[PDB]
Formats: structure tokens, C-alpha cells, sequence
């Protein structure tokens, strides 16, 4: 243990040596405590709020403009049958994912290319400093050597765990292949929808529910990053098994050394900053944390599955013919069962064989993956439709064209959409970075969310209030484009919809549908209200509000692509 944290503990203590003090009222249970030393709100969108006034009143949004005992907690060892399981499974899984794709290291041009596209002041500064780069050598050979000096979270239902950027670099090097080579897409993984955007995930969604089987199972697990066992850390571990040569010694020390030993600094208001270590839960760059968290979801679900099917009757031991049972069940059906799930990280659907998924529970709860808002014993609650399952924050809706043809489209509560485009984060934006963001949202509405009327509407608006060259700034993120969003609607739901047979393009907003208003209404809207006929039969004095605060510039009238302001 501190021979792997020791020298990062020690380097820490003399940068403060007139302050260490080991304070014996530290806060810590769960956390090994070693030391203390002495030691961002979200904004509004002025051009989105301005376009959205009857929301003003609508306590659902501005409450989102407004204003940790989960991660200080200990997840029991799981039993030995539950051990063999997961060990089995997950050797299975990264052979699989691994059938048709290389693991490779990720290169410094990689890394700078990433920063350049979002001491030393900014990232894209260290990047250059050839100083840097002789810090993150250092790092390298010790981790070579099997040790570790700089490599140190900073902590901040969420919680982020900040690295220097040359951490982030040597993670990224060793493991960055996950994401830039998509071993989660859904080609190679079944399960996976990694690089699936909001317009495919419904469709896939839908492509589950043709399986023959039982209920569509969406249980949350509660606190997921809290609950990955040190167990679960070992078998993510095993990619390294598909390695070879330098990357496999530097991928076994990004795993052993920070994964498998943690070293954080979390700031205590009582202000002295504590330096705490542990083994388990989950502490990576948010995008090795997606992918590890895929992986360990494919496995705890294929055992769901496993357990309801009757393959292995206790979790207490596995016997030895229960372990061919095991192995032969994944040879034999597992790419079957996987492609019987949509996982995105911690989020899952799951059409099983049958409803005795339900109340296969044991090695659910024995892994640690215990469900949010259930009793622990009480059988999951399945949907019997499509249509209402949640997924990636979403449901999806079947909407017939005028002509015929079958979209199925994201949706979610008004409320949320319209609440989250109104805020910014960080500080020093320009007049022109806040209207190229509020852009950002209005495109993205006009592609994901064309069927709710007020945000067409809106979206129409915010693009006729914004400047028509201006690019809009900060999955698959097509609105972020200064192309025709007619076009790009085109591209995106007809000529490269695998589901759509028949290629004929749109030729205006007009033919593209919008959900019942009866639905509209059941998912927000605020169609029938005074205030928004008000706020629709007046657009054009919000727009020329925005126009004037913004300036003499160029805009064009999108609000005649609706058949109510086309004369
Ligand atoms: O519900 C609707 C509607 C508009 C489009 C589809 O349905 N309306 C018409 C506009 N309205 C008004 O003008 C009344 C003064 C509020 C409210 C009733
Ligand atoms: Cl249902
Ligand atoms: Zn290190
Ligand atoms: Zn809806």
C-alpha cells in the first residue's frame, strides 16, 4: 500500500512542510486520511432567456439557474461464486471486444490535436512547452520502473476528479484506444451505443423490443461509480492481457498505480486540504470512466441474465461443472445476449429471455450494482413498451410522416430542454460567445427536437436573432455547423438513416412532422396557453430585441419555414 502511494504522499508534504499536520478530527471512515495542509455557479444565457419569456414564470426552469456520504462509503468483498462469475464473464467480454480490434498506444500528436480542438497558464500551453513533455518522461520511465511521484486526483450525484495534464496524458497514452478505436460502438460490442447519436438510440431501442422475450428491464443502480469493487478494478485490469511489449507495462501501471491505489487531495471548509487514499470505487478521466463503466455493466447484466436462465443456482460457490456451464452459455449465446441490451456507462435496457430476470437478484446485489429507488429483494418493475423506457436521460417517440415514412425521435420533459439551454458555464463571455452558444442549443433543437412545437419555434427564433455567419460554440454533435440545418435534418434522418428505405430528400420544414398536441402537451409543452400564444404571434418583436442588442450585423428570417408566419 504505501509503498505505491508513499512517494506521492512525501513529495506532497514537502511542498507544504510549514503547514503538515495530522489533524485527529478528519472526517474520514471509509478514506485513509494522511495529512492537511493550509489552502463555480452556473450563469444565464441572456439570448435564450430573452427568446423564452413565458418560461420566466415556470418555477421548473428558473429553479435550474439557482444556487458527499456517497463516496465515504464501503462496499462489501463479494462471494467466491460471484468472484468466479465476473472472472469468467469478463475474460470472455474483453476477448470478444477484442476479435476485431488492435489495443495501441495513443501519441503526444493525439493528445496536443485533442487540446488545440477543447506554470504553464492553459493546456494548449503546456502542450507546447517541450518542459512538460520532459516532466510527463519522467513520470513514464517511474511507471516503467513501477512507481509512481505526480499522479494525484483533486476531488470537486456527481464528483470529478481532476488530474495535471500529464497524468491525464500518461492515462490517455495507455488507454485512450477504448474511445479513439470505438470498442464500444455497438458493431463490436452489440451492447455498446458508444459514437450513437440521439437520432440512433431510439431506433436501437426499438430493434431490442423485436427480440423475442420478456418486460424491457431499466434499472438504475444507485451511486454506480461508488460501488465498483476493487474485483471489478482486477477484471478491467485484464484488457492489459490483449497488450504487448511498452504499452502493456505502461497500461498494468495506470491500473495498479492509480486506479488500484488512489491519492487525493480534497479541500475541508474546518481550510486545510487533506490528503486521502483508497483502493476502490471509480477515479479515471470521465472518458476511461465511460468505457470501464460499459464494460462492467456488459458483465453484471450477462450475469442478470445468467442467473435468470438458471445457469449457476447459488452465487455462494460455483462448482465445476457450473463453470462450463458458464463458459459453454457465453460460447454458445452470449453475442445473442448482448445484442439483447442498449448500455451506455452505468445506464442500461435489458430485454432478457424472460420476466425471471425480474427477480434474479442475488449476484445483482452480491456485485454491489444494488438499484436505486427499490427494495433491495423486490422484483424490478419492467416496461412493457418501447416507447416509455428511459434511457441516456431520454424516451423515444414513433412519428409517422405525411408521407409515409417512420421516424423515431428523442424526447424529453420541455422543461429540462428549455431550463439547461438558459445556462452557461465559466466566466468572460463576449456578447458573441453567448449568442453562438444559444445558437448551439436552437440548431440542436431544430435536428433532435423538431417535433415539440415550442422548441421549433424557438429554435426558429434564437437562429433569426443570431447573426446568419456566426458558428455556433460548445454521441454525435451535427448541429455544431454552419451548413443549412434543412440540409443537415436530410443527411441525418433520410440519406444516412439505415432504417429509412426510401432516400426522397425533404424539401421543407413544413413536411417534417410534429408529435399530437395532446403528447406535445403530456411532454411539456406550453401550446394552449395564452402566454405562449402570445409569445408566438409576437416572435418577431423578441427577435428584433436580441437584434438590437447584438447590432448591425446580418440575419436572416427563418420564421416563414413554419406555415403560420409564411403570410
Ligand atoms: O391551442 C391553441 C393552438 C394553437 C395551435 C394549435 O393549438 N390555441 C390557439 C391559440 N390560442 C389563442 O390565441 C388564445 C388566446 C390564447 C389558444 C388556443
Ligand atoms: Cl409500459
Ligand atoms: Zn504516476
Ligand atoms: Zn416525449
Amino acid at each position: 500500500n504505501l509503498d505505491i502511494i508513499g512517494k506521492r504522499i512525501e513529495k506532497i508534504k514537502q511542498e507544504h512542510e510549514t503547514s503538515w499536520h495530522y489533524d485527529q478530527d478528519h472526517p474520514y471512515k471509509t478514506w485513509a486520511y494522511h495529512g492537511s495542509y493550509e489552502t463555480a455557479s452556473s450563469m444565464v444565457n441572456g439570448v435564450v432567456r430573452l427568446l423564452t419569456k413565458p418560461w420566466d414564470i415556470i418555477p421548473m426552469v428558473t429553479q435550474m439557474a439557482m444556487t458527499k456520504e456517497k463516496v465515504d462509503t464501503r462496499t462489501q468483498e463479494p462471494k467466491e461464486g460471484t468472484k468466479k462469475l465476473m472472472k469468467i464473464t469478463a475474460e470472455w467480454l474483453w476477448k470478444e471486444l477484442g476479435k476485431k480490434k488492435t489495443p495501441r498506444m495513443c501519441t503526444r500528436e493525439e493528445f496536443t490535436r485533442k487540446v488545440r480542438s477543447n506554470k504553464w497558464k492553459s493546456a494548449r500551453e503546456a502542450v507546447e512547452d517541450s518542459g512538460f513533455w520532459e516532466l510527463v518522461d519522467k513520470e513514464r520511465n517511474l511507471h516503467l520502473e513501477g512507481k509512481c511521484e505526480t499522479c494525484v486526483y483533486n476531488m470537486m450525484s456527481r464528483a470529478i476528479w481532476y488530474m495535471w495534464l500529464g497524468a491525464r496524458f500518461l492515462e490517455f497514452e495507455a488507454l485512450g484506444f477504448l474511445n479513439e478505436d470505438h470498442w464500444f460502438s455497438r458493431e463490436n460490442s452489440l451492447s455498446g451505443v458508444e459514437g450513437e447519436g440521439l437520432h440512433k438510440l431510439g431506433y436501437i431501442l426499438r430493434d431490442v423490443s423485436k427480440k423475442e422475450g420478456g418486460a424491457m428491464y431499466a434499472d438504475d443502480t444507485a451511486g454506480w461509480d461508488t460501488r465498483i469493487t476493487l474485483e471489478d478494478l482486477k477484471n478491467e485490469e485484464m484488457v492489459t492481457n490483449h497488450m504487448e511489449g511498452e504499452h502493456k507495462k505502461l497500461a498494468e501501471a495506470i491500473f495498479k498505480l492509480t486506479y488500484q491505489n488512489k491519492v487525493v487531495r480534497v479541500q475541508r471548509p474546518t481550510t486545510v486540504m487533506d490528503i486521502i487514499s483508497r483502493r476502490d470505487q471509480r477515479g479515471s478521466g470521465q472518458v476511461v470512466t465511460y468505457g470501464l463503466n460499459t464494460f462492467t455493466n456488459m458483465e453484471a447484466q450477462l450475469i442478470r441474465q445468467m442467473e435468470g436462465e438458471g445457469v449457476f443456482k447459488s452465487i455462494q460457490h460455483l462448482t465445476v461443472t457450473e463453470e462450463i456451464a458458464v463458459k459453454n452459455w457465453l460460447v454458445r449465446v452470449g453475442r445473442e445476449r448482448l445484442s439483447r441490451m442498449a448500455i451506455s456507462g452505468d445506464d442500461c435496457v435489458v430485454k432478457p429471455l424472460d420476466d425471471r430476470f425480474a427477480s434474479a437478484l442475488t449476484a445483482l446485489n452480491d456485485m454491489g450494482k444494488v438499484r436505486k429507488d427499490i427494495q433491495q429483494w423486490e422484483p424490478s418493475r419492467g416496461w412493457n413498451d418501447w416507447t416509455q423506457v428511459p434511457f441516456c436521460s431520454h424516451h423515444f417517440h414513433e412519428l409517422i410522416m405525411k408521407d409515409g415514412r417512420v421516424l423515431v425521435v428523442p424526447c424529453r420533459n420541455q422543461d429540462e430542454l428549455i431550463g439547461r439551454a438558459r445556462i452557461s458555464q465559466g466566466a468572460g463571455w463576449s456578447l458573441r460567445e453567448t449568442a453562438c452558444l444559444g445558437k448551439s442549443y436552437a440548431q440542436m433543437w431544430s435536428l433532435m427536437y423538431f417535433h415539440r412545437r415550442d422548441l421549433r419555434l424557438a429554435a426558429n427564433a434564437i437562429c433569426s436573432a443570431v447573426p446568419s455567419h456566426w458558428v455556433p460554440t460548445s454521441a454525435t454533435h451535427e448541429w455544431m455547423t454552419t451548413e443549412d440545418m434543412l440540409t443537415v435534418w436530410n443527411r441525418v434522418w433520410i440519406q444516412e438513416n439505415p432504417w429509412m428505405e426510401d432516400k426522397t430528400p425533404v424539401e421543407s420544414w413544413e413536411e417534417i412532422p410534429y408529435l399530437g398536441k395532446r403528447e406535445d402537451q403530456w411532454c411539456g409543452s406550453l401550446i394552449g396557453l395564452t402566454s405562449r400564444a402570445t409569445w408566438a404571434k409576437n416572435i418577431q418583436t423578441a427577435i428584433n430585441q436580441v437584434r438590437s442588442l447584438i447590432g448591425n450585423e446580418e440575419y436572416t428570417d427563418y420564421m416563414p419555414s413554419m406555415k403560420r408566419f409564411r403570410r
